[PDB]
């Protein structure tokens, strides 16, 4: 117990009355504490340690297939008012949904240990950081935590004697009777996890699983996060953060928001088909963005990359591949070779003929069913990769140069194009959607499930800092990279070729510019695009960069019907956006 | 007070008490009472009273934009044990919940009258009806009732001084001051919805609108009703229930359950095909099955029409515009023509130069916005229709030959397959899905907004069900009627012509056709079809006809993790169902 900090420890002291663990342990961060838990959850079932000589120290945990991502709808923002959860979240009343929890945290921990958690939510350097608390019965958890985030010690002492910190109390429920044995994955068929803004607590119940469980992962770092965003003037986002290298060497930093698992992660790791063109990743999930007076800029406030295994490859992300390469990385519901390795659909080879599947059962590739789940994941540290950007782990923070939009879509929305200004930028991220009335998928800023407050509130966030913040504020860009032609055949490659059009991005904000107008802003004029080494040469599908009118039209009324969705906190400066966006169709 | 009801009176005394309405009005349910409020908002600006010469005694309410459908958000099974509200509804605590809404609830009736509507879910000829009372203070919610239930008077006779009735509750949320304007569509923007199942009560607030406000469709109907239904051994269901009669004789009963509205109303109401084949409506939205001696026999609970009025002409729907052409209807949010008329897109009244939009907006077909919200309705007697069972009122109800479940795939689901019993037909309703991976749009049976408790142990209703019933079950069939070809074009022509489809469920029934056995169950031979007319399809129904085993492998994955989500209840009849599915698609 290393701290005299009295809130933190009367916490403490509630929880384990309410609880009940056998003992509880102040978590350090060591390397010692990281191999202790490895060996316990080895010895426990819960993790399966891989063959040393394909992938040092390096893990695979199977879940029970119930407790294997998500639960939206047991997942509340607890505001004090229905309206400050708004229409896009779930609510239920603050304190009846904490007895609600008590009547199940309690005695959820007999039998297990409570491992008490601190960590720090970006550089420990930071004079200032948000930091949090966790109390929980998961190693598993314990060790996720361990590359995620800052934890432990230097941590425990950022909170210090009187700082505060974000507090979060975790049960897998599934307490055990003296001489009872336990299960490799414990969990509860009740699965809770509530926010409550005001207090800034988080409390989950019933999942050993990601997100439910590493409340830092998007409890924190977006849902809590973007209420502190809120309350103090900053953004917190679901941006990757990219930086970009040219062949003169100037350094530039680009925030990427899109909904496609793993869109992201493609290219916050991107390598540059463009010679002399390099890239470094800061973060490819999460970006905190304040207002210094010079620009915007973004920190990373995760530790590690968390990414959907599946799909990846060495032609798709060769430098995720490479990052897991040293080793070091906890694997989550992927499938284990005869070897000892690991597998997932999408991998380089050829399927094996014979596999263990992230559920136990021996695998062939005649199954219709998986091999490593849909949602299945790795966990490495971030500077592990090899194209960590130096200044990933710097409180200084990256100014930003450019943000990009984007969704997956058929049709309509041409590859690249300049929005007009932050304001239209914001209405063009209050509509981001994918598909080709009701058929759009809809994900405004690519942060749908992740508004910690009212969604229309959180688009007056947008306004506000645009204005506050003026001519130093970014450019906002559209992009899509699944045009598909009337064959059907995507009409762009796609994947490291997308760095043609991030410096075409580059070449406007500077001002070696080309840009021919459409109804979306001013869109690529499609050769101010360096496009040497492509398809096949002549090229110039230039329709993945039409913007069709009749299209746009199409999606009027929808549109119309999202905003109105999104509710009275819209500011009125994205409906005249859009008003003008209807007058520029029609 | 026209009821010695104690129980009645005591309830209305306390919503009295904390509503404070300036009023309190028993509703008759006469035409005389219809008449008068329908001249009321008239007045309130609430209504337009249309051409007489055109539609007699009909009318346009337009509703605030703010209101439109929707609130599945705010949409809460209130079950005292969360699981029993389960994995695809939403739940708070129900004390919570009284408290939170009591707190909205508390004088919101200052200013306005506190209409009392008693209610028949049914024949009022059954000697043991499900019956409702409603306190609202929407005189426009009282009009949709009389129209859409058995209401008034007759229906508060037949509760008696000691009936029991589910308690409704209902603001629109807009108190008046002594000084305060009225608006022409009053509500409130927090709006909520909770279903109490134990004590079989609904409360409303904030809307006057659609299912928001009308509580026996939806809330009643469907939810607190599938409650009911699980409690005491029958079924509620989002199935039309249409009678056929064939040539020469004999008259069939099907029912459909059709993740749509108009996809249901299209088939309740169609008009055949084929020579000698007539076709009557029962019902198009909500059916109540019972078994009984010889078979399975549905009552449609509702009175009343409430369909979707884009899409509707005399090409697609001409049963549903001539149920119109006598007029009594009550139209929500379509369009208005210069001349005192009603229009909306998809009308066979193509193009009028000039109309007033549900927004109150002059429109014309250059605008890229709807002129009739899409959502938009029609309210119309079922009485009303030339197509009308007879027996629609009947309290015995209709016997049920076959039962068909059917989604919108562009592939892979044949035209119409026959499943191979009632514990087959469940799994086939549980995996029921669209998309018009992860990425199959799954609504089981239809049901999925309106499940009343655990899903899973919905699934365990229609197994026990089959289990009471044995071989008086009527054969499950799943159709697509929006197969697609190689260019992207429809493969069946549908509307009229789903009636040979329907013949051969038919023939199918009585055992005069055969089948190609594929993955999903018995499919029709194309020969086995037809009646010639087709108009122009060749063959092409034997594409739509097709079962691809790749397609369907495809969807393993899929279907596999969504009986995963329905959760521990799901029966293990439906998992065997689903393994004997991947067995069949190797």
């Amino acid at each position: 117990a290393p701290t005299k900090n009295k809130e933190l420890l009367n916490w403490i002291a509630d929880a384990v009355e309410l609880f009940q663990p056998e003992a509880v342990v102040f978590v350090d961060g060591s390397q010692a504490e990281w191999d202790r838990m490895a060996e316990d959850l080895v010895e426990a079932g819960t993790l399966i340690k891989l063959n040393e000589e394909k992938r040092p120290n390096s893990y695979l945990a199977r879940s029970n297939p119930s407790d294997v991502a998500r639960v939206e709808s047991r997942t509340f923002i607890c505001s004090e008012k229905e309206e400050d959860a708004g229409p896009t979240n779930n609510w239920a009343p603050p304190q009846a949904m904490k007895d609600e929890m008590s009547k199940h945290y309690a005695g959820s921990m007999k039998g297990r240990t409570m491992y008490v958690v601190p960590f720090c939510m970006g550089p420990i350097s930071d004079p200032d950081p948000k930091l949090g608390v966790q109390l929980t019965d998961s190693e598993y958890v314990v060790m996720s935590m361990r590359i995620m985030t800052r934890m432990g010690i230097e941590a425990l002492d950022k909170i210090g004697a009187n700082g505060s910190f974000v507090r979060c109390l975790h049960s897998v429920g599934a307490p055990l009777e003296p001489g009872q044995e336990d299960v490799a994955w414990p969990c509860n068929d009740t699965k809770y996890i509530t926010q409550f803004p005001e207090t800034k607590e988080i409390w989950s119940y019933g999942s050993g699983y990601g997100g439910n469980a590493i409340l830092a992962k998007k409890c924190y770092a977006l849902r809590i996060a973007s209420v502190m965003a809120r309350e103090e003037g900053w953004m917190a986002e679901h941006m990757l953060i990219l930086k970009l290298i040219n062949p003169e060497g100037k350094a530039y930093h680009i925030a990427a928001a899109f909904p496609s698992a793993c869109g992201k992660t493609n290219l916050a790791m991107i390598t540059p088909t463009i010679p002399g063109w390099t890239a470094q990743v800061v973060g490819d999930d999460i970006a905190w963005l304040k207002l210094r007076e010079d620009g915007l800029y973004a920190v990373n406030p995760e530790n590690g990359f968390f990414g959907v295994a599946p799909g990846t490859n060495y032609a798709s992300n060769p430098i995720a591949m490479k990052t897991m390469e040293p080793g070091n990385t906890l694997f989550t519901n992927v499938a284990l070779t005869d070897d000892g390795d690991i597998w997932w659909e999408g991998m380089d080879g050829d399927a094996p003929a014979h596999l263990i599947d992230w559920m136990g059962n021996d695998w062939t590739p005649e199954s219709d069913e998986n091999a490593a789940h849909p949602n299945s994941r790795y966990c490495v540290a971030i500077d592990q990769s090899p194209a960590a950007a130096p200044e990933f782990n710097d409180w200084e923070g990256v100014k930003i140069d450019a943000i990009l939009f984007g969704g997956r879509r058929a049709d309509t929305v041409p590859l690249v194009t300049q929005t007009y200004d932050w304001e239209h930028g914001t209405m063009v991220g209050a509509l981001l959607a994918s598909g080709q009335v009701g058929t759009l998928r809809h994900d405004p800023m690519a942060m749908l499930p992740f508004i910690g407050y009212n969604a229309g509130e959180y688009l007056q966030n947008w306004i506000d800092m645009g204005n506050k913040g003026g001519d130093k504020m970014p450019s906002i860009f559209l992009v899509n990279w699944f045009r598909r032609g009337e064959d059907g055949r995507f009409l762009w490659p796609g994947f490291g070729d997308n760095s043609r059009v991030l410096k075409w991005v580059i070449d406007r904000i500077e001002g070696h510019v080309g840009a021919d107008e459409t109804v979306v802003g001013h869109t690529a004029k499609a050769e101010d695009l360096d496009l040497d080494g492509l398809d096949t040469p002549i090229e110039d599908v230039k329709e993945a960069l039409t913007a069709p009118a009749e299209q746009w039209a199409n999606d009027v009324e929808d549109n119309a019907e999202y905003l109105t969705f999104l509710g009275p906190r819209v500011p009125a400066e994205v409906h005249s956006q859009f008003d003008a966006l209807k007058a520029r169709i029609s």
